[PDB]
């Protein structure tokens, strides 16, 4: 009772709630894709290019747990490389599957099709090894089932990319289907009691001794499923709690102890002080600190920092390998109320929930928009924002509870969010078809990955594509080169993008005024994810949220 | 008298006749880019994405000698890699330049310890690398990089920290060129090679000449033309070298493509007992659609690199110089040949209605009526790559078919780069592109960049409702070979074009009304020609061989 290894892979991917398969076909993955259509539940997105496909996989994996992209040897896998790199950097389980020529007999199939010339056919594997948690290149059908299972486990558990090469000749070879009747084991190994024990007691004594602590949640908080444990910590301590831009949504923001988003130097004065004055910081799922961008500087003042991570825990300079975020937090939640004992709940910072009313002819400005979006959002929504003026603006928006944010702030691939929006939309559809996916992308970033809108159209997905037209690269104009050619772009007809890519059931509308915006976003028809929609939001050419142009004068000579 | 290292770099690129510069602005190359507008006669393309930029740079270098793309640390360089990788495979001098951060400690985008990973990666697909850390050496290093790029015609990685580009060095340096010459061979090796070849020619009952890409690429175009005049052996071209032999020469026999060639040509080559190959990329390689190899082992490969005979590599023997020595004594050595008459493709089509629906085999013949000396002809992996092989190329046609590395989307970019290079060579030199409905989706946005720089290429899009080469080699009706449907005609105005033409052609007459029209024939504005075509239609050779190869039990 036997199935192909092709079939075997997809059946395993289905058992881990992975239903949509990303990539483009090529010379050596065709038979493999044949297998998708034999598995009730699966489907082939069939993307517009391999980078967009990887970005989409990033986005799917963020919502769903993990994701799969398939490319062909050489031309394919190398096109995805930057997509994977950002996935590696922001800890996102993408399984990258690459079909390759037959391991034949003197590898004489593998060698002839290898057109790169240097006679070394492993080069592309090597290359991906650098930006993968592990790799695998199946040469042996007897080990293939357990190797695949391993590749999948590692993707889901470590939440980082994994390279898995399947030679064409092996995806048609067969195994026992019986194998599928035992699940892939995705459980975490329990912690070392000696190190856990010792971590906890160090952490409690740090709390006990602390006059002004803060809690701070980052990307891995969500990624490694510790939202509940983090909420409990906030609850049991009543400490002031913050999110970084990249774990926005990891704390339900209607919580009275939640004090908004820390963005180092771009933070609002109140929040900057709330965090920088802290004599102890409890980082959950920190995605490194003390790091810079060309627009902001992120770090804390205290050295009295406790980072929980998936792999390990960190306390001041001490490192405790195999002391795992989830279990460590669970254990802490037993003694922690008591260590918190003598904390006096200071009230904390709040952004304004609402914009004061103005004339409906009022020109749209970014500071205004980022607030007004607070009014449009509903619980369950997915909000995606591009590196740009968006990635710093959505930081002041009040999110309903149960709202996932996608903001690839650390790696900072632009155009990322177009592909991410595809993946996020496929996953939402699979999770709950009433779940809205809202994208905020600048007109300039959109050019890099524009064609993956075709692929949204093709599956009649219904994301809202909000396109901030402010005539160019407006954040890279605020730091260096205000009026250089290299931060100028061609002016596209954003409203014709959907029709041009063959959309038959869409809406496409410009908004330039406060009143235009309100008429569109309060329309109950619009508020329901009925068809795919694009909104061209017109903004001034040197506009930005207010704490960014804080640092056009006050840290640029 | 002093200039920033930045300016030195651009001043060196001008001296080598690089005028357009490719890539996207980044966190750590902005300072570098500032310099460009101060060197007169230099421009920044402003590409729509990095991969596109690399493809453009490829196209540029193919025409203008060499090229330069600037990306930024991590996000930029890695986005460009598939582009660099093909430049490496098909031997094209692209200088990849990455602005990186400035002897820092924390800025690292990834999240290991490792400032060096993306350089390690680009090493695997570069002739050399260079990560400049010290001002005193940097000019010397830049020159090596630019030299190596040009001389070897393979891409080179050049990492430039942000601190050093604003540091400053003496203008005087520019007053010496860069050494872009070779040095004649070691005459010991040359003689040994030339001799055995001349011998082999005498013994050769029926020799043949192959030009491959490195023939254009390393300037051996003319030497090939004499050699064919003197040996009057049948001459042929690889799909990668089409246009290296001007196709009017009596003894030019068309395009050898291994298992996909025209029966007459397949016969001509498979039965030679000596192959004189000028500038092979690969002798013996496969793709999904065909299989390349000669039948003799009695093969001479001339490269710039080396010379090779049967199994014997003679490192040293440079293909340009060496070929002159053969030119002399060959006149003699070969004059016991009985000139075998050379195969031909239909040079014109048979008259038919004007309502006769368009068909690939018709199109590729007809294209020959539209072309003209000086033209540039670009063909994308897919039906278009194979179709053009049938087309008759006017003298001094330059061809770009990326048939070895075979990355779809390549062309949209290469088209931009070529049109920049074209412009800088001759206003009136047209740039013509055939690309599939499906390939275009991968790289469609680089059209914006064409519009913006007021370039006027011809963009023939083959609209055959999907990936049709793919359908012919597995999955004729598979959803994965289908593609979302685009208003191709609306693509220009939608990317904000103003001086533009966009027309559909469905029928043999419609194609004629358009390509015969005199104004069309002038590179006045950017034009896009949607060519309607049956889904499963394709050059008749390739329909055969996609059946043949599926009829055998023999495998991959
Ligand atoms: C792949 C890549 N290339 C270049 C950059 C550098 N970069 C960062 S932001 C930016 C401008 C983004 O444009 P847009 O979305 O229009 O910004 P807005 O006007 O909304 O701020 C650029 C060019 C990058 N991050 N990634
Ligand atoms: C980057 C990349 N992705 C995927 C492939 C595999 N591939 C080869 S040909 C092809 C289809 C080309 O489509 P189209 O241009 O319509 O071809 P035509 O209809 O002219 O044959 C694909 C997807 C590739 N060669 N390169
Ligand atoms: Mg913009
Ligand atoms: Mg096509």
């Amino acid at each position: 009772s036997e199935i192909t290894l092709g079939r075997y892979l997809f059946e395993r991917l289905k058992q881990v709630e992975v239903q949509t398969i990303f990539g483009l076909p090529g010379d050596f993955n065709l038979s493999l894709l044949d297998n998708i259509y034999e598995v009730p539940g699966m489907r082939w997105a069939g993307n517009a290019n391999e980078l967009n496909a990887a970005y989409a996989a990033d986005g799917y994996a963020r919502l769903k747990g993990m994701s799969c992209i398939i490319t062909t040897f050489g031309v394919g896998e190398l096109s995805a490389l930057n997509g994977i790199a950002g996935s590696y950097a922001e800890h996102v389980g993408v399984l990258h599957v690459v079909g390759v020529p037959s391991v034949s007999s003197q590898a004489k199939q593998l060698l002839l099709h290898h057109t790169l010339g240097n006679g070394d056919f492993t080069v592309f594997h090597r290359m991906s090894s650098n930006i993968s948690e592990t790799t695998a290149m199946i040469t042996d059908i007897n080990t293939a089932p357990a190797e695949i299972d391993r590749c999948i486990r590692t993707t889901y558990v470590s939440q980082r990319p994994v390279y898995l090469g399947l030679p064409a000749n092996l995806v048609d070879l067969t195994v026992p289907a019986s194998l599928l009747d035992t699940p892939i084991d995705l459980s975490l190994k329990p912690n070392d009691p000696e190190a856990e024990e010792e971590v906890i007691e160090n952490v409690l004594q740090l709390i006990k001794e602390a006059k002004n602590p803060v809690i701070l949640a980052d990307a891995c908080c969500s990624r490694h499923d510790a939202k509940a444990e983090t909420k409990k910590l906030i609850d049991l301590t009543q400490f002031p709690a913050f999110v970084t831009p990249m774990g926005k949504g990891s704390i339900d923001e209607k919580h009275p102890r939640f004090g908004g988003v820390y963005v180092g130097t771009l933070s609002s004065p109140a929040v900057k002080e709330a965090v920088e004055s802290a004599d102890l910081v409890l980082s959950v799922g920190a995605l490194l600190s003390d790091f810079n961008t060309g627009s902001f500087s992120y770090s804390y003042k205290t050295k009295n920092i406790v980072e929980f991570h998936s792999d390990y825990t960190k306390i001041r300079s001490a490192t405790f390998p195999g002391v795992q975020m989830k279990f460590a937090l669970q254990k802490l939640l037993t003694k922690v109320a008591d260590a918190a004992k003598g904390y006096k709940p200071v009230p904390v910072p709040s952004e304004p929930e609402h914009n004061e009313a103005v004339a409906d002819s009022t020109p749209l400005k970014q500071e205004w928009v980022w607030t007004q979006v607070g009014e449009f959002l509903r619980e369950g929504d997915v909000v995606i924002t591009e590196t740009g003026t968006s990635a710093f603006g959505i930081n002041q928006t009040h999110f309903p509870n149960n709202t996932y944010g996608i903001s690839q702030v650390l790696w900072g691939s632009i155009g990322f969010t177009t592909g991410a929006t595809l993946g996020a939309a496929f996953a939402a559809e699979e999770i709950d078809p009433k779940k809205r996916v809202i994208l905020f992308i600048g007109d300039g970033s959109l050019q890099l990955t524009v064609q993956e809108i075709s692929t949204m159209i093709r599956w009649g997905l219904k994301p809202y594509l909000f396109v901030l037209n402010n005539d160019g690269y407006t954040i890279e104009r605020l730091i260096h080169g205000e009026t250089a050619q290299y931060n100028c772009i061609q002016n596209w007809q954003h409203l014709e993008l959907l029709p041009t890519f063959g959309a038959k059931d869409y809406e496409a509308v410009r908004v330039s005024t406060t009143g235009e915006w309100n008429k569109l976003t309060t329309d109950e028809k619009f508020q329901d994810n009925t068809r795919i929609r694009l909104i061209e939001v017109m903004l001034p050419t040197m506009d930005a949220p207010s704490n960014l142009v804080k640092q056009a004068q006050l840290t640029a000579a």
